[PDB]
């Protein structure tokens, strides 16, 4: 009656970590990305699969789902198959690329667009979703200059912990209102503000650019501890540095104001993803 072609050729490993591996693969002549989960990270496969079984997200700034596959061995093998973005992660891309005003805005507005789509409840639709591990390694760069948000393995739907370097103060001081879905959107907005700082540093103005650095590179070690982060973010209330050169450039001046309004200690004071979008559409 019909052939179901399920073979995926694994061509090259583009990522290896505690999570497992990501591979460029081929299905029927077409590139796909294949995430092979470690035993350590099986719950991330279950959570993303449960979310996509609930709502088939389709958005230009969300990594495109193709399949969740569980295969029996004499162990269980868990694969997540998605769209493949050959330019790789935003983290990767910013190491070896500076930006002009148009490319910087296009990147950050595309991320805000993806994030607002996750956050919003649509009736008749989708449940509201918080990502809970937003960071530059979880954003991919598309050939058209927009990005897409990846990895919903920690996501929570309305209707474990994130990466410590990107944790909001209420996560680090354990005051987060855990019974309140809006709390998790506000944790994402904090992390978005850090990503906006990472990108803005790489935007050239008046012949000046900053080197790529991760948030808090100047105040915490590599693989900072929970306490290292708590001391910086909660006790001392430090925030990433805004260089003087930004204040000569109208775009970077506007982006500095936006990132400050993602970093309020009081989570309810932070901008919403929809307000960030609107502000970004009025810049330049
Ligand atoms: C099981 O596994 C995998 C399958 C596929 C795949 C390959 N060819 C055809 C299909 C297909 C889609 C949809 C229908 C419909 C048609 C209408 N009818 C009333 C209900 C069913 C049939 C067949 C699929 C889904 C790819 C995979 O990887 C990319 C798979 O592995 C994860
Ligand atoms: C998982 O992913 C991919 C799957 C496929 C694919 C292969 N066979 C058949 C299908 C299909 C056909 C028909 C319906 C509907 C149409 C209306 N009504 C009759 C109900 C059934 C659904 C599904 C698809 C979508 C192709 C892909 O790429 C070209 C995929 O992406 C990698
Ligand atoms: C963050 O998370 C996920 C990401 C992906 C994913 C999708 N497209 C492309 C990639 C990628 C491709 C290529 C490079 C490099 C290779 C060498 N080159 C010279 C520079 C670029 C890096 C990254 C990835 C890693 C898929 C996922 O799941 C299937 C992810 O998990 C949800």
């Amino acid at each position: 009656q019909r052939t179901v072609a399920r073979d995926i050729t694994l061509l090259e490993c583009v990522g290896k970590g505690r999570y497992g591996e990501v591979w460029r693969g081929s299905w029927q002549g077409e590139n796909v990305a294949v995430k092979i989960f470690s035993s350590r990270d099986e719950k991330s496969w279950f959570r993303e699969t449960e979310l996509y079984n609930t709502v088939m997200l389709r958005h230009e700034n969300i990594l495109g789902f193709i399949a969740s596959d569980m295969t029996s061995r004499h162990s269980t093998q868990l694969w997540l198959i998605t769209h493949y973005h050959e330019m790789g992660s935003l983290y990767d891309y910013l190491q070896l690329t500076t930006l002009d005003t148009v490319s910087c805005l296009r990147i950050v507005l595309s991320i805000a667009s993806g994030l607002a789509h996750l956050h919003i409840e649509i009736f008749g639709g989708k449940p509201a979703i918080a990502h809970r591990d937003l960071k530059s390694k979880n954003i991919l760069v598309k050939k058209n200059g927009q990005c897409c948000i990846a990895d919903l393995g920690l996501a929570v739907m309305h209707s474990r912990v994130g990466t410590k370097r990107y944790m909001a103060p209420e996560v680090l001081d354990e005051t987060i209102q855990v019974d309140c879905f809006d709390s998790y959107k506000r944790v994402d907005i904090w992390a978005f503000g850090l990503v906006l700082w990472e990108v803005a540093r790489r935007m050239v103005s008046n012949g000046i650019v900053e080197d790529y650095k991760p948030p808090f590179y100047d105040v915490v070690p590599n693989d900072p501890s929970f306490e290292d982060m708590r001391k910086v973010v909660c006790v001392d209330q430090q925030r990433p540095n805004i260089p003087n050169r930004w204040f000569s450039d109208p775009t970077l001046t506007s982006l500095a104001k936006l990132m400050k309004e993602c970093w309020y200690q009081n989570p309810s004071a932070r901008l919403t993803a929809l307000r960030i979008k609107k502000t970004l559409t009025k810049i330049d």
